[PDB]
């Protein structure tokens, strides 16, 4: 028997307005999703998920093999030495079948001084062949910005139910530096499925991705309409009702660490489904520089004694650690 998560519906359109009140009572909602089972779905948001899931779906579904070699990261090209973050995720038919296109911030170009110092995390991004994929390279680029400017707008409610100025994250979250990823994951409808592929929990549930904590601030993610995931509870796991209007947000271990574990980054995992599905999560990542000091809001002097993390030293051994437990995706 496995039950079903409270992933409350707010409506977010009041971070976005200049009714105070109105942004509180939003900030309440965070708030009380966050201390529960650590997720909401963001609702009345502004961004066409409708074309968004489509313009995926042609991209994912008209890529050759040449281009993916062409696009591939590290891991699958030893060629692309440079392509830790960015680029194409290969599937490997009989073992492995998700895939996937990781792009990172837009102004991250050759002229950008982090890409000249070789600063580790940033990359500039590589697309496919504009006449071979007419349009992708610019919803993408435009996607990335309907979503920061979503993203921007739920840091103000998380600042606000913190007890901080609406602007407490939102300062470091700036179009010049983020480190924030888009990743658009296709999970394929395969018959025979490789068994290879599946991975068996330790409660026995089949699995296409094991238990991890999101690296990010806040994680704001888009799935097409196919129930997958779980949050693990003390009373086991739980699963999360799909939504494919709406974004579903959580805390990263980034947030944990800065409240003091008041928010926590809930662990989830992924169940084997059999069915053609999307998830298109927007890593919201601070400035490779950017520290936040920590504090404790159950405190009253609100004092903590974490030490000031530096977000892109965060990163790097962030997104290392779940490559290494949970393997290359
Ligand atoms: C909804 C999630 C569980 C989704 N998985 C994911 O988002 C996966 C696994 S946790 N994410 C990652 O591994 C981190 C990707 C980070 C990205 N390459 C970058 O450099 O910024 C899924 O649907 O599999
Ligand atoms: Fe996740």
């Amino acid at each position: 028997s496995v039950s079903k998560a409270n992933v409350p519906k707010i409506d977010v359109s009041p971070l976005f307005g200049d009714d105070q009140a109105a942004k509180m009572r939003v900030a309440q909602q965070i708030d009380a999703a966050s201390r529960d089972t650590g997720f909401f779905y963001a609702v009345n948001h502004g961004i066409n998920v409708q074309r968004l899931s489509q313009k995926t779906k042609e991209f994912h579904m008209s890529i050759t093999p040449e281009e993916k070699w062409d696009l591939a990261i590290r891991a699958y090209n030893k060629e692309h030495q440079d392509q830790v973050r960015a680029g194409y995720y290969l599937s490997i038919p009989g073992k492995k079948a998700v895939e996937s296109f990781c792009y990172l911030n837009p102004n991250f170009t050759p002229d950008h001084p982090r890409i000249q110092a070789k600063t580790p995390t940033h990359e500039v991004n590589v697309w496919p062949d504009e006449t071979k994929h007419p349009g992708f390279q610019d919803f993408a680029e435009q996607y990335y910005w309907d979503v920061f400017g979503l993203s921007s707008a739920l840091l103000k409610g998380y600042a606000l139910a913190l007890g901080k100025e609406e602007n407490f994250f939102a300062r470091h979250f700036k179009p010049d530096d983020t480190l924030a990823s888009v990743v658009l994951i296709r999970y394929p409808y395969l018959d025979p499925y490789p068994e290879a592929a599946i991975k068996t929990a330790a409660d026995g549930t089949k699995l296409s991705f094991e238990w991890h904590e999101d690296v990010s601030l806040i994680t704001v993610l888009y799935q097409s309409n196919v129930q997958n995931l779980q949050v693990e509870t003390a009373a086991g796991y739980q699963d999360i009702e799909a939504d494919d209007t709406g974004y579903l947000i959580n805390c990263g271990s980034y947030m944990a660490h800065l409240t003091n574990n008041y928010y926590k980054a809930p662990i989830e995992r992924v169940k084997w489904v059999n069915a053609e599905r999307q998830s298109l999560p927007f890593f919201v990542n601070l400035g490779y520089d950017s520290v936040i000091d920590p504090f404790d809001p159950r405190e009253p002097n609100g004092k903590s004694d974490r030490e000031p993390l530096s977000y892109g030293d965060y990163l790097q051994n962030g997104l290392v650690s779940l490559i290494n437990k949970n393997g290359q995706t």
